[PDB]
């Protein structure tokens, strides 16, 4: 989408994974869906260190809206969980230097049944441009038709676009569309800045398993169209949660930053472990993610248990990552020539090669005929960085 | 079985999980399976607490026999991998106050392909008995008939009588049979000190999850037959390994105290988190696990991604865990009446709760009518001990 936002993948923190549809703010105040949540996230992507590492977008995902439009036909927040309304948590979130996200439906109703946006394209995409809204994600549920699916997601995009606004537009258009037919990656691109392609993370390691072996299984199909302005959205980390161990932790954060992938948090920022932050907040991952070339990384060979990708960068440098997908035993040696890496360009003549996870150490220098050697923990990555050098 | 062993859930350190079968002491001295290996092991579990924590048996798995028997049908260690021989490592073993375990095969040949033990159960037995050596885990591979795995599980238990050794004796009886016939555990009980039941654990949440759902829905099975002298085994701990989030090495850990198992740790001693240390040296619930009363804890419900488990212990308490099996979101709050717990006589007329995982924590005092709410982190679980008042 040629709007002039996403020119590196999108960072903040959306609620759905670690908070859902949670309604009851009686018995469970702390976890429920209310203004006072982003307010309080808000405070804390500041005070904590987040805004700094370069998560930006605070995102209201579903189950923010009333059951039912106001008189006017216009969409409205539930009276009793945001009772001061969008537009006042948006000012509240700018006033802390943050952008606020909001989340809508493509059908008739929300996947969680709140007021879908059929009919409504224009006046939605207003209502949030008056209200401050500085980003969209747009669901695909109650549309069981392809022609109403992707018209919608056209219009919504155009509307958008018409309300003047800078709006990041975030589409889960292709997940809706495999049901039916291939997507047609190019007119997605066109219209969208970045679109969710496969089902739902959740809190554990299939999971994680599964989105890598969809996109390493697909990755012919869209590794090439991602790049400044769209990209592929392999959903939310979820690290600082639950279900990932500190090797699987760490393999998310690097095959993300490998993928080029929106790096939208979904955790508690109030209960989040010293380790888990600093890897979220890990200054040379995060620039491995935000490499201004913006070029995704992909799978380069699989075999043994082991998987290597590799994500080219600016500057003849290069991201590489080594998998060990062996659950049981201990850490397992892996080894390549380096002549095999970065298409025999990252170390021709020489390479320096710097190991950032999952601990931080200078590797030293790597002819171009020369063998990098490495262990890798049951379920971890090594994750590498390269630059290519004549000294030496 | 009724040799006066294991009247509590025998614990120590096996090498399986973490270790496996590498032999490949040229690259990788520190880790493959060899005598230096199984000295570190000793020498850390006295020096890091472990012993102290009850943690007594330093167990060898498989792999650490030579290719073939010696001269006079004995077996042998690898002359390479273990040069001064099985007494002299259990000599080293009984020096610093630790017990030592080692492997064999009731068929033609262990798993990995060493010499098995069929037709020398009796030289065998006589074999590690002289070594010293204080258990037997007898796998239960290459075996071409229920009546040679069943004649040769009760065969090698009476060799091993015989040689008026104690020696702790753990069966693969049961996973063996089941797939062709039922096993009795009546029958297993009556020659073995503690049996397994199901697939190997590995390094996963999926892992536990399966064993967990394979002894609840065999419950009825295996429950009451457990007890002082006679264990279920559902396999190793491992925590402190790659592959087990911290809420998820909790429930390993409540779960297996419920369920009165053995607790082998598969673990490297030499590089452990300071928090998977602590989780595993837990007294308190080291001693549920170690309950002299040996009755076996069970599901006591399960519905909406949520499972209570609860065990009676010594002395009108009872252990309670719950656990969160709902794989996303946030802790979940969940509630159930006292009057359900340990069959209504736990907090009848009252009783005191203490939380004891994922932190201790006094929660007072419960009279028979009240409920105990919680919130479960996903995939961990919150132990509890009920104590009558009375
Ligand atoms: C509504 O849609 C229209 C398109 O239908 C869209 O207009 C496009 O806006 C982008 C960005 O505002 C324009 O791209 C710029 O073009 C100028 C020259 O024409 C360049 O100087 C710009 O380069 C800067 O930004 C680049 C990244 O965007 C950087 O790479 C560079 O270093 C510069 O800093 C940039 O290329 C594009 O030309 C128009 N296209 C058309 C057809 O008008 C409009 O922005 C949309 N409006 C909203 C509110 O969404
Ligand atoms: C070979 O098999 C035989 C037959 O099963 C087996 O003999 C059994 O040994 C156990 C343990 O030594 C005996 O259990 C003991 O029985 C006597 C009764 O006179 C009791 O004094 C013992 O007291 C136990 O409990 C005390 C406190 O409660 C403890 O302090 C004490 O240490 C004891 O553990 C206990 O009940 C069992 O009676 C015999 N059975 C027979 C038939 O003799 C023998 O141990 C096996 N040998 C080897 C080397 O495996
Ligand atoms: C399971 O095995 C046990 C032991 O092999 C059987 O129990 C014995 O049964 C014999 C008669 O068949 C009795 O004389 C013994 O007293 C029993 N032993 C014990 C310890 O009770 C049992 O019958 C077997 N069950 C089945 C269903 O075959
Ligand atoms: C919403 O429902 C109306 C009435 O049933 C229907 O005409 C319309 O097609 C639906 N919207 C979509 C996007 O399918
Ligand atoms: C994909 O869409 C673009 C733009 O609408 C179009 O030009 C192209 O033909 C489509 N691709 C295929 C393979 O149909
Ligand atoms: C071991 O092999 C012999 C010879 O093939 C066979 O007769 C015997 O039954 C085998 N034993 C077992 C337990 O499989
Ligand atoms: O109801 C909201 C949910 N619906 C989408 C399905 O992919 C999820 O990402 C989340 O937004
Ligand atoms: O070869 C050794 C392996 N064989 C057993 C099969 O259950 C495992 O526990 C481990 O001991």
């Amino acid at each position: 989408l040629d709007n002039g936002l996403a020119r590196t993948p999108t960072m903040g923190w959306l609620h759905w994974e670690r908070f859902m549809c949670n309604l009851d703010c009686q018995e469970e105040p702390d976890s429920c869906i209310s203004e006072k949540l982003f307010m309080e996230m808000a405070e804390l992507m500041v005070s904590e260190g987040w805004k700094d590492a370069g998560y930006e977008y605070l995102c209201i995902d579903d189950c923010w809206m009333a059951p039912q439009r106001d008189s006017e036909g216009r969409l409205q927040a539930d009276p009793q969980r945001f009772p001061h309304g969008i537009r006042q948590l948006a000012n509240y979130v700018h006033s802390k230097g943050l952008k606020l996200g909001i989340y809508a439906d493509v059908g008739n109703k929300t996947c969680a049944g709140f007021p879908g946006s059929f009919g409504y394209y224009d006046i939605d995409a207003q209502t949030f441009a008056d209200w401050g809204v500085d980003l969209l994600k747009f669901d695909g549920c109650y549309c069981d038709s392809l022609e109403n699916l992707a018209d919608g997601y056209k219009h919504m995009s155009l509307a958008l676009n018409r309300t003047g606004r800078s709006i990041v537009y975030s589409c889960e258009w292709p997940l809706y569309m495999w049901p039916f037919q291939k997507p047609n990656y190019t007119e997605i691109r066109q219209y969208c800045n970045h679109w969710r392609n496969f089902a739902d993370i959740d809190d554990s390691w299939k999971s994680i398993k599964s989105i890598l072996d969809w996109t390493s299984f697909n990755q012919e199909r869209i590794v090439d169209v991602a790049g400044p302005g769209g990209w592929n959205d392999p959903d939310m980390l979820v690290i600082g949660n639950f279900g990932l161990s500190w090797n699987q932790q760490v393999t998310q954060m690097a095959l993300w930053a490998i993928m080029a992938a929106p790096l939208f948090m979904s955790n508690d920022l109030r209960h989040i472990s010293p380790q888990a932050k600093a890897l979220l907040q890990d200054k040379d991952v995060i620039a491995i993610n935000q490499d201004p070339l913006g070029k995704q990384g992909y799978q380069l060979r699989q075999g043994d248990n082991f998987e290597v990708w590799e994500r080219p960068l600016s500057g003849l440098a290069w991201a590489v990552a080594m998998i060990n997908r062996q659950e049981i035993g201990g850490p397992r040696s892996y080894t390549i020539a380096v002549a095999s890496l970065g298409k025999g360009v990252a170390c021709n003549p020489a390479c320096f090669i710097t190991q950032l996870l999952p601990v931080k150490r200078k590797l030293g220098f790597y002819e171009w005929t020369s063998r990098l050697r490495s262990h890798i923990n049951p379920t971890g990555t090594v994750l590498l960085q390269l630059e290519n050098t004549m000294q030496m």
